[PDB]
């Protein structure tokens, strides 16, 4: 089925601003969307903010202003982040949407006249900070902003207050064996590996039915009215889950704003996604519930679950009262905006919680981003090597010449399986380890001698470096979006050729292309000093 490809990050709590953890996770989101562009494909990315609820509504009255105010300017931190980030997001969504708000009640409606949403109540633990339902095995003994004996959750260590309210009850018990058969018929829906594994065991044990509403009081009026019942507000997180739908009915103009909602998703044919990018903090809420809820309407499953590790700093904690800040705006404001991506995503591969240091970032941009590819870059253009600054025509090919030109050939469907599964850290690898064989050959066959001795010789050695340097980049233009495009204009590769699957092939760029002129005293990335 052809369709354009929806790839989604969690709408984060606007409770306070943004941070890494945000930061992060649309990173993940806008690389799988700028990788299946390059392919040619349709994509369309969507990112945003989750503005209802106790949490955020009680956030607002600490920073004494109304909800409507307090949310208003959050969101617009986020924005201002994520565009000074240098995403390619297709949209920014805001649960307070107006558009939104009536998906919401399309959906509540649905799940009703299918029956299983019901009156009940709701008696036990409630982690306000996660919005979340917990058992007393998920709960134990804590301090609170006093320093008292109170309870926390055993996920997160928030504060968890206990409820005993009337609440209209969603029936998940009944979805288990569903949920079940979909993940066993689709044993890559949720990666990595492990994750998926955690949630099979968790729905094999049993599932309770889900509280859906609250009280209208107990959420201060911050949240959508439960449709025929305004003493109740939808619960936040069915009204969360529910912006990758509205996200997939919303058309946008080319300035970005919203500007009409479509009454079938097939309409726009995004929905469902292809991929979910999350945080392993919230993966219940997607492999759990929304599946659930999309079952019992009626609506397609998503294809992928992508959830990720939490970062830290130098081995500990990131918390601004605790004394150890990670401002991603301002590292990449020092190290460069596509160094500090590649950081980010080199570093730590989903399956485990990763680690910054100034010490590791320096590490990295010096030795794989400057030693490796830009170095390279920069010999293979050079006017010492590169004599006529054109892409040679190569001569008979030796043996050793064919194992690196079988590198290339075979490194886009390897780095294409990466970035489908999806694992950005091993598309990484991948690509750089094409590219530490490179600069091997070019070591190997000493360019800069071949200059006088053998020019016949330099011509096939030239080439094959000069098409390696392209693909390697093309591969990385999705972690390196700016630094591509300035590598491809060092190459002169015409811009038809820096995208579309047909380029991934070996020798797409004809001998004779001529490159992009030179610059007094320019370098793709400048090396940093060990301090
Ligand atoms: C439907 S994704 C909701 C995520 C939640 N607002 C968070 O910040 O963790």
């Amino acid at each position: 089925v052809e369709k354009v490809f929806f790839v989604t990050s969690p709408i984060y709590y606007v409770n306070a601003a943004p941070h890494i953890g945000h930061v992060y996770s649309t990173l993940i989101t806008d690389v799988i969307g700028r990788y299946h562009r390059v392919k040619g494909e349709r994509v369309f990315a969507l990112t945003g903010t989750d503005e209802h609820g106790q949490k955020v509504a009680e956030a607002a009255k600490q920073k004494q202003v109304s909800p409507y105010d307090f949310t208003t300017a959050v969101a617009g931190e986020f924005k201002k982040c994520f565009e000074q980030m240098d995403y390619s997001i297709d949209y920014f969504i805001r649960t307070t949407n107006e558009q939104h708000k009536a998906v919401v009640k399309e959906l509540w409606t649905k799940l009703e006249q299918k029956g299983d949403i019901y009156l009940g109540r709701y008696e036990g633990w409630y982690s306000i900070s996660d919005e979340s339902f917990l058992t007393p095995q998920n709960i134990t003994d804590g301090v609170d902003k006093d320093g008292n004996p109170c309870k926390v959750s055993l996920e997160s260590g928030h504060v968890v207050t206990w409820v005993s309210e009337e609440n209209y009850m969603f029936r998940l018990s009944a979805f288990r064996e569903r949920l079940l058969e979909w993940y066993h018929a689709n044993p890559g829906c949720i990666v990595p590996e492990f994750r998926r594994r955690e949630v099979i065991r968790a729905v094999e044990k049993g599932l309770p039915d889900l509280s859906v509403s609250r009280a209208r009081a107990t959420l201060h009026n911050w949240a959508i009215p439960v449709p025929g019942n305004p003493d109740h507000c939808v619960y936040v997180w069915l009204d969360a889950l529910t912006n990758y739908l509205t996200g997939s009915r919303l058309r946008v103009d080319e300035s970005g704003k919203e500007v009409s909602l479509v009454d079938d998703f097939n309409e726009l044919e995004r929905f469902p996604a292809d991929v979910h990018v999350i945080g392993k903090d919230i993966l219940k809420f997607h492999a759990i519930y929304w599946p659930a809820f999309l079952l019992s309407a009626g609506l397609p499953l998503p294809k992928k679950i992508v959830a990720h590790g939490w970062w830290t700093k130098d081995r500990k904690k990131i918390s601004k009262s605790l004394g150890n800040v990670f401002d991603p705006v301002e590292k990449a404001e020092e190290f460069g905006y596509d160094a500090l991506k590649y950081f980010l995503l080199r570093e730590s591969g989903f399956s485990d919680d990763g680690d910054y240091s100034d010490k590791n970032m320096i590490a990295r941009l010096n030795g794989e981003l400057a030693d490796t590819l830009g170095n390279l870059v920069m010999r293979c253009t050079s006017a010492k090597i590169n004599v006529n600054g054109e892409w040679p025509s190569p001569a008979a090919y030796t043996e050793e010449d064919e194992s690196l030109i079988q590198l290339i050939k075979d490194l886009p469907g390897t780095a294409d399986h990466y970035y489908l599964i999806p694992d950005i850290q091993k598309a990484i690898i991948a690509v750089f380890d094409v590219l530490r064989a490179i600069n091997a050959y070019v070591t190997d066959m000493a360019p800069w001698k071949l200059v006088k001795t053998d020019p016949e010789r330099l011509r096939t050695v030239l080439y094959i470096t000069l098409e390696g340097v392209r693909v390697t980049t093309l591969l990385l233009s999705p972690i390196l979006p700016r630094k591509s495009v300035v590598i491809f204009d060092m190459l002169g590769v015409p811009e038809v050729h820096r995208k579309g699957i047909e380029n991934f092939e070996f020798g797409a760029v004809p001998p004779g292309t001529r490159l992009g002129p030179a610059v007094e005293g320019e370098v793709l990335f400048s090396k940093r000093s060990t301090e």
